[PDB]
């Protein structure tokens, strides 16, 4: 589009099509990334783990596929880990190796097992394990009534309470995920399901589960941790389709007893182009955050781009923190952005008013808009971003409803999809002294949008033409007073 919608800022395969990031891990000072890796750009092309590393979540090197597709098996999602005691005997004393997990899918037959690869080279190169599967259909049939189609996307972690590796599988259409434990990393032990009628408060529509991710996060500060399970279902998301859910509970080793759900602050995004995220594991604990990032594509082959599909989000924080007086997961960009922009447009206690249109001057399609404000009762806050003639994206505040709106009916390039454009929202509140916050990261052909403390989030792709540049910021039915407003470019250099 002069530049094939190519984002300047999030991370797309140096060539063809992603899906889900796979094994994030941090190795050294080197964050790894893998992904879901089609080269042959069409959907019936096999599939590999595509690796790319950085220092800094931001500044991506492109390496060659990690893992490949090989003799009829292709290389499907999974999970990674260090296994610094060589519990597995793949590597030894002096290198200890480096573990990924993932699923075997043989595509004549579309059995799904279990399989893994190893690096003592620290993440630079991977080898599959010779024993492959580790775990076979033959093991998996008496948990997966397909008898072994449908048991994939392995998280592994090392569970120190108990001495064992812990395998946590999705079973798709079955609505469950199975745990199984193992001591060498090889030979797996099923122990439990953990099952969607099992679950207090989590709707039937929530079918197709897949992509599971599994960690302790703090819970706000207060001493206390507790086990988050992470996962993609296929179907039941507020902005309909896959979507990501986060669900807490208590772990023994062996199984998972999950806390009563909430629907209203179980989801991690409430827009369309958020599914199969997972958090880099092995983060050192002066660092100590809980990092997640998936991908942004919900439209299959759709998207207009032709020398690649499929984009990363931009890797956010997750935590548990009081918002008022509910717990909430809450998300926000890593602070390694900040390093990376530049004010553009600063504004302190300015009124805004119905007839004014500010913020008329920027023009960027690689923007971080702060924006928060103190807004009348029944006051409409509008920002559109990525503004031209005829096309905008519209993020508005609704302060009678206290709704986060993200509007993309007239963003562009709707026509890829029938569900390119419509209005995504989510529930935002008001704090305690009357400040709503609100945060949009602009890119070439994406919005992320943040409310609050990160309570609400939604993520979608948008394709408008690349004279459509500007912003504006309106109110309507009320006044508001805008406290800050720090429009920032963004540039990777
Ligand atoms: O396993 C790779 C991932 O991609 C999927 O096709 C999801 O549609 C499944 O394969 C799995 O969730
Ligand atoms: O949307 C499906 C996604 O998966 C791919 O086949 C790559 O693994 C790409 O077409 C696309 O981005
Ligand atoms: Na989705």
């Amino acid at each position: 589009q002069s530049n094939d919608y190519r984002p300047s800022y999030h991370f797309t395969p140096d060539q063809y099509w992603m899906n889900e990031p796979n094994g994030l891990i941090k190795i050294g000072s080197t964050w790894h990334l893998f992904f879901q890796h089609n080269p042959t750009a069409n959907v019936w092309g096999n599939i590999c783990w595509g690796h790319a590393t950085s220092t800094d979540l931001m500044h991506w090197a492109h390496k060659p596929t990690a893992i490949a597709d090989e003799n009829g098996v292709e290389a499907f999602t999974g999970t990674a880990y260090y296994d610094p005691n060589n519990t597995s005997g793949l590597g030894d004393s002096a290198n200890p190796p480096y573990l990924a997990w993932f699923t075997g899918y043989t595509t004549s037959s579309q059995t799904q097992d279990q399989r893994l690869a190893f690096s003592v080279d620290n993440g630079a190169t991977w080898t599959k394990f010779q024993g492959n599967p580790i775990i076979s259909t033959s093991q998996e049939a008496p948990h997966d009534i397909t008898g072994g189609l449908e048991s994939r996307d392995p998280k592994v972690f090392f569970h120190r309470q108990s001495g064992n590796w812990i395998m946590v599988l999705a079973h798709g259409g079955q609505d469950k995920l199975s745990f199984w434990t193992s001591a060498d990393t090889i030979n797996w032990t099923w122990q439990s399901d953990l099952k969607s009628t099992s679950i207090n408060g989590l709707s039937s529509d929530i079918t197709g589960w897949e992509v599971p991710d599994m960690f302790e996060l703090p819970v706000e500060g207060t001493e206390e941790t507790t086990w988050v399970v992470m996962m993609t279902p296929a179907e039941g998301s507020p902005a309909g389709g896959n979507g990501v859910l986060a669900i807490t509970g208590s772990f023994d080793g062996k199984s998972f007893t999950a806390d009563p759900v909430d629907a209203s602050t179980m989801w991690l995004d409430n827009g369309r182009d958020f599914d199969g995220a997972l958090s880099w594991v092995n983060v050192p604990a002066s660092d100590g955050r809980r990092i997640i990032a998936a991908v942004m594509n919900s439209y299959g082959s759709n998207p207009p781009t032709t020398t690649w599909k499929g984009m990363l989000s931009f890797p956010r924080t997750l935590s548990l923190k009081k918002v008022g007086t509910q717990q909430h997961f809450v998300q926000q960009p890593i602070t390694e952005l900040d390093t990376i922009s530049t004010s553009l447009q600063i504004l302190a206690n300015q009124t805004i008013t119905p007839g004014q249109t500010l913020l008329s001057s920027i023009r960027g399609t690689a923007l971080d808009v702060r924006v928060a404000f103190y807004p009348d009762a029944g006051s409409v806050l509008s920002l559109a971003v990525r503004k031209g003639a005829s096309e905008q994206t519209v993020i508005k505040y609704t302060q009678s409803d206290a709704t986060l709106s993200v509007d993309r009916t007239e963003s562009g390039d709707i026509s890829y999809d029938p569900a390119a454009g419509g209005v995504h929202t989510a529930k935002l509140e008001e704090d305690g002294t009357g400040l709503v916050s609100i945060r949009v990261l602009v890119d070439t052909c994406s919005v992320e949008v943040f409310g609050g403390q990160g309570e609400a989030v939604i993520s979608d792709l948008i394709f408008p033409s690349d004279s459509s540049d500007g912003l504006a910021l309106e109110v309507t039915g009320g006044n508001a007073v805008l406290q800050s407003v720090d429009v920032r470019s963004v540039s990777l250099e």
